[PDB]
């Protein structure tokens, strides 16, 4: 008789999310086993008939084999995420109809994947909504694919003024916040807080004009986008991830810009000991270190300022000790309320969060912002009362590596001369430090100081300076 085992080697099963996921992900383990073992060609490999027997061989090969296969899975945790979701589900139904959801809580030193929920009810509905269900992240890809990149780059600090004025897609249409077609100027930690688009856009589109590979970026995280030309990128147009792949993307961020693949099978051995498989750790380093800790920084205050997410309170609320651990994270809502996102780290753990509906029909507008935000608060209390020590007390903190800079409020820029229309303005104001992941730090004020924006939008900010000066 061939196990499944937790962590610990205790036995999940003998050979029901956990059993179907730790299965599935076994067979395609042994189904490489197997091929390589036999001497089948990669040629070989690519016949259907051929891959349909070696798919067959391996399931009948755990079947009958009494194979051990090692899982990630922590059983006090999964458990208790597994009554969570049974006791406070109900929580996420907001009179769309029934909410699905999926939940992956990931280890940010070794991607291993502690526990994770795969739905509100596995006998009612079957579909894997943590590991099989792929849907657009929304702004939660904002902080990957744009900001950290742009930081990384040493394009942007963290007190780098962008441009939020009104614009318009390649198509014509108006860039939208709800129903605001964009503000003024403001800082990258404002945009942040508040999910504006346009500074968003402006970010993506300043790499696209600077040849930045952002595919090296995304692939080294396991990110497949199939067309990296999309506007709406930073805002998930033209991306759609599993909840266990996107928790992946946040823990790069938590572990200071080191990815490590996640996984739900760490080993699988033979009954005499042989090793069929085992995990093998790859670290890369896909951010520095400056600019992973310059972006845990800005997602703390994405949650502690409340904007697009209740969570803190919720939190506070329940468990005001493990509310004073240090947690980052991003939301993300599509175009029709069809999926919330909210991705949360600590120093040590990351937990994803998805909800949404299998036919895909709108949530409310409050779904992300108060249901999912209230039931993960609860989720995570779960896993802390579960495993006590598990989230950490530590702190994220700056690399020493980061570059301060002492830069104008008003432009996120160093203090000099700039030319406006003609006569020589010496620009000063309030100042502020903001962090670098380059090797100089901010530039010296120039005309254009922001991240995006018209001719027509400087005008207008460099009036509001001036008035000031
Ligand atoms: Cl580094
Ligand atoms: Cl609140």
């Amino acid at each position: 008789i061939s196990e499944i085992t937790y962590s610990d080697g205790t036995v999940i099963a003998s050979i029901d999310y956990l059993y179907f996921t730790t299965l599935a992900e076994a067979q395609e383990r042994m189904y490489d086993y197997l091929a390589q073992r036999d001497n089948v060609s990669a040629k070989e490999l690519k016949n259907e008939a051929t891959q349909k027997f070696y798919r067959d061989l391996a399931a009948k090969e755990i079947e009958n084999g009494g194979y051990k296969i090692t899982t990630t899975i922590d059983q006090k945790i999964h458990s208790a995420m597994q009554s969570a979701v049974a006791d406070y589900g109900y929580l996420l139904d907001d009179g769309t109809g029934r909410v699905e959801v999926g939940n992956v809580l990931m280890d940010n030193q070794t991607g291993a994947i502690l526990g994770f929920v795969g739905g509100r009810n596995y006998q009612e509905n079957q579909n894997n909504h943590a590991f099989d269900t792929k849907r657009s992240p929304a702004s939660t890809t904002k902080p990957l694919l744009a900001y950290g990149i742009a930081i990384d780059q040493g394009l942007m600090g963290s007190e780098t003024i962008l441009s939020n004025y009104p614009t318009n897609f390649a198509n014509g249409n108006p860039i939208m916040y709800a129903n605001s077609k964009g503000t003024g100027m403001m800082t990258l930690g404002e945009a942040l807080n508040y999910s504006w688009n346009i500074p968003a856009y402006w970010t993506y589109r300043m790499l696209r004009e600077n040849g930045v590979d952002v595919k090296g970026y995304m692939e080294k995280m396991g990110y497949e986008i199939p067309e990296y030309g999309i506007e709406s990128l930073p805002m998930g147009g033209g991306i759609e991830v599993t909840v266990a792949q996107h928790t992946n993307g946040y823990q790069t961020l938590a572990n200071n810009g080191v990815y490590h693949q996640k996984h739900v099978i760490s080993k699988i051995e033979a009954a005499d000991g042989r090793v069929v498989y085992e995990y093998q750790d790859k670290p890369v380093q896909v951010y520095s270190k400056a600019t992973a800790t310059i972006m845990q920084g800005l997602l703390r205050e994405v949650l502690s300022s409340r904007v697009t997410t209740t969570f803190k309170s919720n939190l506070t609320s329940l468990n005001p000790t493990l509310a004073n651990a240090d947690w980052i994270g991003k939301t993300g809502t599509t175009n029709q309320d069809e999926n919330m996102w909210l991705m949360l780290s600590t120093p040590r753990l990351t937990l994803g969060g998805w909800i949404g509906h299998d036919d895909n029909h709108s949530l409310s507008q409050q779904a992300g912002y108060s249901n999912n935000s209230n039931y993960m608060a609860h989720l995570v209390n779960a896993i802390q009362q579960a495993s006590p020590s598990i989230w950490g007390n530590e702190r994220f903190a700056l690399d020493p590596s980061v570059v301060k800079s002492e830069v104008l409020k008003s432009t996120g820029q160093k203090p000099g001369k700039v030319s406006v229309e003609g006569k020589e303005v010496e620009v000063t104001g309030s100042t502020v430090t903001s962090y670098w992941a380059n090797k100089s730090g901010a530039p010296a004020t120039s005309y254009r100081f922001a991240i995006g924006g018209s001719d027509a939008d400087y005008q207008n900010a460099w009036s509001s300076i001036v008035g000031s000066l």
